[PDB]
């Protein structure tokens, strides 16, 4: 049995944000959410998040994740950020006084941390009967991290913080990941002996290592080769680095599963996105939220999709869209804007400079150019001519349009809702449609063409046009 | 004299694709095509591709390349993938039984392999009178590759496959490139002695090394410092890595020749693309197929061009286009879509939200905004007003429009083909042009403006508009 | 007291450009301009730029920077590029013959060089009373650079040029940065003894080191750990590398100050750009020139902004724009084109496929779709319907439109300037507005809808439309 505590009550100063650190996102999830998904996979008996003065903005997101993960997540409050050691005391207060399981401590800012690394930590801690096992790694740039002090035999003696380390300790490149397993009694005991006598003037959880070494307890440091899994995030440079690294891993997983990603460095794929076999994702693409792509699709470059379902064989190129679905075999783009509530049927087409909002568009139906579709239902195998608008707003209110199947509407038609265009109807180029159109009818409104001869010589003489026109007489 | 065999009959399982591995593209060519271009530059006497159960989809592409490279390329069939050693036996069957030239073996999945490396391999093999010379390299991550076994004197003893290697052999970082020169007799002899007694249960070409060492033949391994040249591709992660590396080399070549590429990491340049001196390519650009850019052009960011010819001094910004040509000094973009058959004359302009298909557009002519040009011929120094459409499709059929020179067509004109607009003609804003327009004439159709006074107070009271309008009385 | 000489008179052959090297830009400044900003921060007494045969195109930019930096910058002419040693003699000619301050020499192609490194160089040179102090660094790839010759005690003996170096000297990885401090007398003396007897056949400034060592003068080489600060640019590959590295540093500075940059590798930020706290910049974005972004903005991906001011809380997504301003809380994009002279008020909206030029657009006013706004003034809380055009050009001349406040103009309105639309006015869908519209009036022009029944059966039989329409009878 084990309790996991997640310390998330620090002020996050180096982020320089009014958004609490923990809540900063990479790959579709907040760091906190990443940390909690990871721990919930491990299924510990207790899971406690220690929150600080902004608990009121985080505690509710904690409940949301508790509900998603199908479990109970407690919140402990740390009313002043007196240090990671103090934070752990707060977290302990949320366990029974006689709790006898192991205590794993982790941070809310170690977003790649994964259930396997935590299970390994707990297994190791048990195998060697440690009073404390700490995870460590070794980095080229160790700046900011606690340094792991070891004798030549590899026994850990202490951890020393960046701010308290001599120039010589600072050369150490093995660092504290801030991820620990503890025997509960040993932890409580050593926490009670902590002193704020140090540079930052805090109660350091890291002191517990040297304390327990002194007591003659067993102290184990377990080295994590894959540094990324235990990398922290204290500022926005580190956040983009880990987002980038997490993204590489997500992209590689999709590649090994049969998805061709032309340029992984510029293809951002959120963690819940699924993509079918043999799809091709061109550079500059973001697939966000719960986006789902079928198999054999082309995801045209420079495409951003958030919560969009794309069926098999579809093509989605230079498109910006969200909360929409794109049927099998449909063609979308280039330069297309899908707003929430777009439903494009199989083999449909939304072409260049087309914007769709809250509209359903039947099988086989094409909106190829320069057109706005708002609040409409359009049937099957219909064609909406270029440069048209579904006028869904009269000033003051929202109005609906219904277009039948096999319709051909002429270029530059304005559908002034509410209006219904019957099956097989046509609308001439340049029509303002204010009344219903019966099935099979032609609707027109433009007046007759009138050619005014010699207008150019008479109203624009001797413009380049008047001269060209005079040459044409000959 | 030398015969080159290219083994391309394996199943490509780790690609997880219904597209045969060899046929996967980087930089405008299939890997197979890359491998064959490289070999054909070397001009060997015989060149044989060993194909497997999907030979019917590859053999024809082989003929295409034979025809392009001006040479004969034979195909040998391997009806079951029994191993690289077995594959080479298949390839040999396509040589005369008394062939006495050297045999070079290579894979169809080593797409950076180049004629210089192959010529070096053949020269070395000859200089040392080896029975077999194998190319090797050394990598940070040797996973998947055969390991090169050498005594402390650097003599090669054997090659051992990833799957058959002890944990200790796996530490070796010098790997088999899968690129060999053989004395024909030595090869035939050693191939006949191969055994399927190993992890993968195949006839390994790699065993030939240890076999010939045992026979007391001369065995040479030649180390290739530039690893990329001999890197293989077994899955889509490795394919994107080599595409990325190949792309860096193509971009650097254009840079050293006088082309400023703002961000090489995001500029994808196919191998046949040519670009003139002092052009600037902004980030996010792909130049594909047989695209040709003149000198002093600007290739606006986020541009994708496939088979597009761009003359000197042109500007092509945020544009998506294919099979089109863009004259000297023309301006295209931002947000412009060129479909096949676009011909934009010198100093022409295709502006924002303009889409052109199958149209010729004369010198000096401008289509600046929000417009669709389909199946049209437009003369010189003409201006097409904003928000216009060449209505090229009547329902049921494709129709053509001809526009003269020095024309000025008004905004929101619909050209309902087939129609001809004479030289120097104008068309008022809002015109639906259904009849020919004589040179120098003004064509109009919109009815007269009618101002209905007090409509807002009476039909939208006291909307914000009614209130504003009531304030304006005062 | 110290004089800084900047050698910028070489021919820049390896750039293969008709644009003089020095004038090639990264991050919004020419390399020369970068070098001069850096030196002017140091505030030396004299600053002299040595120019060559293209002095006439550079000398004026030098005056511009002199004027911006609030100082005097002299130009010395080198009429033939006889070598860096000869160049320095030219530069000296612009100092009094009795000048007694230190001479710092630097290149015009070391664009990351910074005032701190130069101050350190001068302090070191003084601390050790050197006759010459040279800056050096150590690189993985030392190709092209002079090699630093040192005895085992670390005393510098000489510098040897790439072209004159034995294969063994070429293994040296410590290189000359081309950045020197000199005692003036020692420099003049050693320059007079230079010989053109070497591969390139030039007067090498680098020979001065071995000369002064021989004289028994003190010679100091000061090692710069951060190589980038002293990296040179001789060709366009090196220029993109340093632009990339400079960009990383600019982006990291904004990140540490509170700006979330999703993908630093694809976010290009010029050196004068400022960005407020908690803004988010999505991938593919360039912020150029004097662009200024407020706090809490979203800079939608694929956005390019040059000299654009964006207020707080604004959103700017998939937008291409320049010389424009975007008010607090405004929404711009996706797919929007801002031309010079755009002023979008607070809470304004410019939506998808909208292009604006030289127009002022009041608080709260919305141009949501498919529309061109040219040469217009539009008041507050107005709405411009979809697919509209401000027709600002009559053929021959530029015309202005004024639109009041709280106006609602219908879709597909053409504003044929000059025209004024009064407060609270409406314009029906499909209107060509040629006359002024009074406050509160409705302007229309389209003719009445006419439904021609059975047109489809009679003019398109038995098209799919005729069949659908016949089915609808039942
Ligand atoms: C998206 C693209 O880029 S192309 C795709 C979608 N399409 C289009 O714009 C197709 C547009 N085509 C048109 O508007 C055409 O003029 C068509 C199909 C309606 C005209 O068909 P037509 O049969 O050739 O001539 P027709 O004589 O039958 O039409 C009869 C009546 O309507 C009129 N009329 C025809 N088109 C229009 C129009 N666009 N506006 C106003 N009136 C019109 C006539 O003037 C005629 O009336 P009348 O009997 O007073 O003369
Ligand atoms: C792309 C851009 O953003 S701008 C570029 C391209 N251009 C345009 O849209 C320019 C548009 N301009 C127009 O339509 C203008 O009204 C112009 C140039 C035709 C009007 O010119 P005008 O000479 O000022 O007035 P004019 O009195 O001569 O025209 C005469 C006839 O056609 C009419 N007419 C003029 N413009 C139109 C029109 N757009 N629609 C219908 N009828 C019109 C009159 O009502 C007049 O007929 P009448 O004699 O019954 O009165
Ligand atoms: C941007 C978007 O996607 S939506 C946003 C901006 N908006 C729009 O396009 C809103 C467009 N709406 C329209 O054009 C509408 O027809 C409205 C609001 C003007 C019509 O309002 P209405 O009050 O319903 O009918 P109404 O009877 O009052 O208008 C009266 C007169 O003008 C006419 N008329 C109305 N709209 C138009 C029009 N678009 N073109 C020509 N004439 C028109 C009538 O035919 C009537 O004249 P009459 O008295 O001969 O019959
Ligand atoms: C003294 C200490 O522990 N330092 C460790 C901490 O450094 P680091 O400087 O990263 O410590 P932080 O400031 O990030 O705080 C640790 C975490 O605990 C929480 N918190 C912090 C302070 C507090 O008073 N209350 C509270 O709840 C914060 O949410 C934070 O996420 O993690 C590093 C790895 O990431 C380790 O190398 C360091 O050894
Ligand atoms: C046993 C063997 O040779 N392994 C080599 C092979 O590994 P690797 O595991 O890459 O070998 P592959 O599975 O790629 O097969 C080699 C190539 O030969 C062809 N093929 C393969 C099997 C077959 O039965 N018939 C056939 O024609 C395939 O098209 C393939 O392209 O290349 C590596 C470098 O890339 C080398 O380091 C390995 O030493
Ligand atoms: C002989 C010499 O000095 N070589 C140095 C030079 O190499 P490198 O080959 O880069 O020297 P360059 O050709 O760049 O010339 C140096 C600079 O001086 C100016 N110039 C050059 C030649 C001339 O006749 N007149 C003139 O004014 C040029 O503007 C140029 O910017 O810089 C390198 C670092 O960047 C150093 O490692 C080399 O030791
Ligand atoms: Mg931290
Ligand atoms: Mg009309
Ligand atoms: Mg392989
Ligand atoms: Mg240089």
């Amino acid at each position: 049995d084990t309790a996991v505590l997640v310390l998330a009550a620090g002020p996050g100063t180096r982020m320089r944000s009014d958004t609490p650190k923990v809540l900063h996102t990479l790959a579709g999830r907040s760091m906190l959410s990443h940390v909690l998904h990871a721990i919930a996979k491990l299924a510990p008996q207790r899971l406690i998040v220690v929150l600080g003065h902004d608990h009121q903005r985080i505690a509710p997101l904690v409940g949301e994740l508790a509900d998603t993960l199908g479990r109970t997540i407690d919140v402990a409050l740390q009313d002043r950020p007196l240090g990671t050691g103090h934070a752990v005391l707060c977290g302990l207060s949320a366990l029974p006084d006689d709790y006898a399981g192991n205590v794993v401590v982790t941070s809310g800012d170690t977003p790649l941390l994964d259930a396997d690394t935590l299970a390994d930590l707990i297994a190791t801690h048990r195998a060697v009967s440690a009073a404390v096992t700490v995870l460590t790694t070794t980095l080229d740039d160790p700046f900011g991290y606690g340094r792991i002090l070891r004798t030549q035999d590899h026994e850990v003696m202490a951890i020393v913080e960046q701010t308290d380390a001599t120039p010589s300790q600072r050369e150490i490149r093995e660092v504290n990941a801030g991820v620990y397993a503890f025997d509960i009694a040993a932890l409580r005991s050593a926490l009670s002996r902590l002193s704020s006598n140090n540079a930052q003037q805090e109660l350091y959880l890291t002191d517990v290592i040297a304390i327990l070494r002194s007591d003659g307890q067993t102290v184990h440091a377990s080295h994590v080769d894959d540094s990324a899994l235990v990398a922290g995030v204290n500022n926005r440079v580190q956040l983009a680095e880990l987002a980038s690294e997490l993204n590489r891993r997500v992209v590689a997983a999709h590649q090994l599963a049969g998805v061709t990603v032309v340029d992984p460095a510029t293809t951002w794929i959120d963690v819940d996105v699924t993509i079918g076999r043999d799809t091709v994702i061109h550079p500059g693409t973001q697939l966000l939220g719960r986006t789902q792509i079928g198999g054999r699709c082309v995801v045209g470059p420079d495409t951003t999709l958030t919560d969009v379902a794309v069926g098999d064989g579809a093509s989605v190129v230079r498109t910006h869209g969200s909360s929409s679905s794109i049927g099998d075999g449909a063609a979308v783009g280039p330069f297309t804007y899908l707003r929430p509530g777009t439903a494009l049927g199989a083999d449909g087409k939304l072409g260049a400079f087309v914007e769709v909002k809250n509209s359903t568009i039947g099988t086989g139906t094409k909106v190829p150019h320069l057109t706005y579709v708002g609040d409409a239902d359009i049937g099957e195998y219909s064609n909406i001519g270029a440069s048209s608008v579904f006028v869904n707003y009269d000033g003051t209110s929202k109005r609906r349009t219904t277009v039948g199947s096999h319709v051909r509407t002429g270029s530059d038609t304005m559908f002034v809702a509410p209006v219904t265009i019957g099956d097989g109807a046509y609308t001439g180029a340049g029509t303002v449609v204010r009344e219903d159109v019966p099935p099979g009818a032609l609707a027109v409104s433009a007046g007759p063409q009138r050619n005014i001869e010699n207008w150019v010589q008479r109203k624009r003489p001797g413009s380049p046009a008047a001269q060209a026109s005079k040459r044409a007489s000959e």
